[PDB]
């Protein structure tokens, strides 16, 4: 199962999170080409991304939004509380997929092992072509800083689309 | 077996290979295999796997529809959660189509809920062939009805991979 | 790649995608051309195999077309026996679709020359996807030309098959 590719980056006082739309089951059959797995939370102030199952993304998004309300949009505090509740859930603890959360000032990666990580260079990618978009993003962040955060999000996913068969160019960028 | 569903021009239809069954009315009725009406006849569901697992998933999805007041997406997500969490059901590779007057969704044991791009999906052995025929008809033969698209798509899939029953919602 | 040939209303067309992955899932070519016109644009040829072996088969079939001066059936038969005969081309299991004004033929390295049933034939991974869309268009959208049918049939296959892209080249007769 491949449920789209998501790339997040904070750059030049702005924040963007983009994703393609290809959903592929197995190794050969495409089921959707215009999916949108990027979800806005907390009155449009928080962008969250999960390239896993819809059943798991629904439980995690509902619990992260719940924790965001408890701590009044505190991204860091709500992420570490969701992480231990993630690890506490014995159905969600088996999940190897990671969860990206970000507001205006921070990007965080949340794991089922309870780990909360701020990624190096303020960018991270998930999904089938995530490691490809992550590589393009590190290059653009270091050698093409003239691009905006939104341009970096689209261009890195565009590179992943031209290389990965499980990633298309139906890219939608969400900006805070 | 193959199952095809499509929403087109305010009408919904789901088709599959046919059979003659006796129901509560004890009168011969030509139905579609592994295709059942649920939620007081307001939704149509189809499963490509076993007939026993089909009715197992049909009963679970109807209770979910009753829990969440007929919200197709909410009940589909909850069914996918209970699907991936069941011992015997999560091993199944066959997918389930759920469909009402407003949307079509495909639920899988992996925990996924997919809304097809153009209100059009097919499952089963010749599913991708009927999907290819349906996508061509949806774009170039939009004059056909939802029931006609269902019958014609399954006919093309049979010619490559006659007793076709189409259920109109 | 995925090649799709269609004869419709006295017109002939052949379409092919251009994605090349070389056995992995990494795309290194997106605009490959595996559908060429031979015999001064009188016949169309499509190879589903490698880009280099396609050039060898296109040239050999081009020569056989000259030596028989346009007889597709004889040129394809003599190509199949020369294909099966040569040491380095005999093991290629990818098929070659050749097509002139009147007929479609499928040449194989086994020495076999197949005359397909209907005027619709496809080869490659997403061949059955384009064939499914082709029979749908040929039955409910016959107003489309053979060129439009070839492109639209491959477009449907590109959106469903992972290893078939939408960079489609279409050649007509």
């Amino acid at each position: 199962l491949h449920a789209t590719t998501i790339y997040a980056v904070r750059h030049n006082g702005k924040a963007a999170m983009a994703g393609d739309g290809q959903v592929t089951l197995g190794q050969q059959v495409i089921m959707k080409q215009t999916a949108r797995k990027v979800r806005r939370l907390y009155e449009g102030k928080v962008l969250a991304g999960f390239a896993g199952s819809v059943a798991d993304a629904f439980t995690l998004f509902e619990k992260f939004e719940t924790k965001l309300q408890q701590f009044s949009g505190n991204l860091e505090r709500a992420a570490v509380e969701l992480a231990q509740e993630w690890r506490g859930d014995k159905q969600l603890r088996q999940l190897e997929a990671m969860l990206i959360v970000m507001d205006k000032d921070a990007i965080l990666v949340v794991s089922g092992t309870g780990e909360v990580i701020a990624p190096d260079d303020d960018l991270i990618a998930i999904g089938s072509g995530g490691n490809y978009a992550l590589s393009a993003g590190r290059a653009l962040k270091r050698h093409a800083s003239h691009l905006s955060a939104e341009e970096m999000a689209y261009e890195s996913l565009k590179v992943a689309a031209d290389i990965c068969v499980f990633t298309n160019d139906n890219i939608v960028v969400e900006t805070l």
